[PDB]
């Protein structure tokens, strides 16, 4: 009867333990990244997992550092970050300010990136428990003051989450553009040959062309996926904008599909709702049959920050991190 | 008073002649795929001669030689002796050709397919279509297929009298423009690089390209002009040039964000400016031109000076004469 229910207690530990102290990278823990070219969609697909605006969403580039979101299924809802501990979040406007805040203050307003992850964890009685991790999307031109190299700056950041072993690899692509242009893909093939865990997403398919579809997409027939693609189509800028809230959003995406000459016989299988479920299935699926590779990756790590103990606040932290990963040790050793 | 028409004489001489080595003035298309290349260049003529669509469609160079005549046909260099009156044929034989080289379904090849149209309403210049870059592999596609593209496109756009069209469609942030990641990449200066927007009539609502298209975004010297042309239903139902041009006219007056670029925009604005900018780069290369060609003469002559004896050797006699005439013609102008 396994789920991700029996890792919350350990990953909730861990996290803290040592996103605090910048080694976020250190951890293979199971979570859900998002990969894909700049302002396909992503922060928009991520968003609904928690059924409230919060995420900075816009054309241009808005996601700037990597946001680190842990969904944990509670009575209460509430969120808290981890660069300002003891603060409780309840409006989810103020949740959308405080990253679009922080990422300003190590990335600027100068459309410039950083690798430093924000860390935030949201309890709610409406979320599954899982980790998902937004990212910002490639590019292939600098613009502003951007660095030359922006590009290969952004791969590396994506990079460093989706050759863990642990994450599933959200691959989004924009209905908008042929298939063989994505990023996505390109990406997820090279850390992820046999598309053990790659899920195709295909945002946009309200934008598309007259007389087109990405019917041959999403039958899996164009470019196959070993999990396959689900459509999905969230809200235009003009919908941000008038305020309208992801209830509606979520109807209108429904009728699309049910509705849509060619996806009506695949609406069973589209949608944000099913995503979602498939996701979830996804992850727990993956992480079943790889518990023991992560006991072993535990145990590594603790025999990693034992060494760094003797060696030696900066022992606060150690501390903290150690503590967690025994803890760890002993909880996962139980679960079957 | 110069002018593309001071060169046919000399362009036309040398094409027939050469069958690269020859750094003719020419305007080669770069973009991601179905970014809207072809649909830009069939505006050059308006007779639905060139495949068009999503998903791969261009998949060799085509090299277009367009010549303003009296009368309206079309030669293939492949096809000696037959010429074309029916541009139906014409887009089939594209198509043919097309997978007759490739070999495959979906692949590519960068042997060029040359062509010639004749016609009283166009202009006097080459013009290279090419298949957009990729990312991924589809079908019988090659692993590589990314990079085969991409060096295709580069036997093309380092040659120096090979004007850039940066095609960028408007639904997709400019950031992720594969043309202009090229076009930097082969031309830092901008001294060749002229960008399009297509697709103007696909943005989500509520967005708009009026920073890229006020030059703002990423600046280019040669500024960008934003073009709308027919969609896939237009396609199917086969709209004439003349409506799609119309309503073209009609999305820039009334779309907010543009309608005081509007003066700047469009598909008969983009074709006179690539007209002046052709021009004006050929003209002020003159004399470069001409050394390329006087390089290649002087090679020849000494080679067939030798020659006395007695089709390589009515190929080689070819080149040397219009070689010869071009030179003589470039240097009156
Ligand atoms: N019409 C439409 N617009 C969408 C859809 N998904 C996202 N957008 C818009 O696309 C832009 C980029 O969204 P965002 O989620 O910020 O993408 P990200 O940069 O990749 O995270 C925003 O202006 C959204 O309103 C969709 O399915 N349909
Ligand atoms: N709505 C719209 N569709 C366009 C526009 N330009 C091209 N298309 C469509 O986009 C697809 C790609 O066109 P194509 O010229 O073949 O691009 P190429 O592959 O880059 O040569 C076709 O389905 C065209 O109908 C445009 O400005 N607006
Ligand atoms: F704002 Al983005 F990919 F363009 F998250
Ligand atoms: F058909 Al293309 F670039 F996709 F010419
Ligand atoms: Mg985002
Ligand atoms: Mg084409
Ligand atoms: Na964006
Ligand atoms: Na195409």
């Amino acid at each position: 009867e396994f789920s991700m229910e029996d890792l919350i207690p350990l990953v909730n530990r861990l996290q803290d333990a040592f996103s605090a102290i910048g080694q976020n990278a250190d951890l293979d823990l199971p979570q859900i990244a998002v990969v894909g070219g700049q302002s396909a969609g992503k922060s928009s697909v991520l968003e609904n997992f928690v059924g409230r605006d919060f995420l900075p969403r816009g054309s241009g580039i808005v996601t700037r550092r990597p946001l680190v979101l842990q969904l944990v299924n509670a009575t209460t809802e509430y969120a808290e970050f981890l660069h300002c501990k003891g603060k409780k979040f309840t409006d989810f406007e103020e949740v959308r300010l405080e990253i679009e805040a922080e990422t300003d203050r190590v990335t600027g307003t100068n459309k410039g990136i950083s690798p430093v992850p924000i860390n935030l964890r949201v309890y709610s009685p409406h979320v599954l428990n899982l980790t998902l991790v937004d990212l910002p999307g490639m590019t292939k031109v600098p613009v502003g003051d951007q660095p030359p190299d922006i590009e290969f700056q952004i791969r590396d950041m994506l990079m460093q989450f989706v050759t863990k072993e642990n994450c599933l690899i959200l691959a989004v692509s924009p209905a908008n553009s042929d298939l063989a242009n994505s990023d996505a893909l390109k990406v997820a093939k090279e850390v992820d040959p046999q598309g053990q865990r790659t899920i195709g997403v295909i945002t946009k398919l309200d934008l598309m062309d007259e007389g087109t579809d990405a019917r041959d997409v999403l039958e899996n027939k164009l470019l196959p996926l070993r999990r396959g693609y689900i459509g999905v189509v969230n809200r235009s800028q003009k919908d941000i904008d008038g305020k309208k809230d992801i209830t509606a959003a979520l109807a209108a995406e429904r009728k699309f599909f049910l509705s849509h000459p060619s996806y009506r016989h695949l609406a069973d299988r589209m949608g944000t709702p099913y995503l979602q479920k498939v996701l979830n299935q996804q992850l727990t699926n993956h992480i079943r049959d790889t518990l023991p590779g992560l006991r072993n990756k535990l145990q590594s790590q603790l025999l990693s920050i034992e060494k760094e103990v003797e060696e030696y606040s900066r022992v606060d932290e150690m501390l903290r991190m150690y503590h967690a990963l025994k803890e760890a040790l002993s909880i996962i050793g139980n679960i079957n």
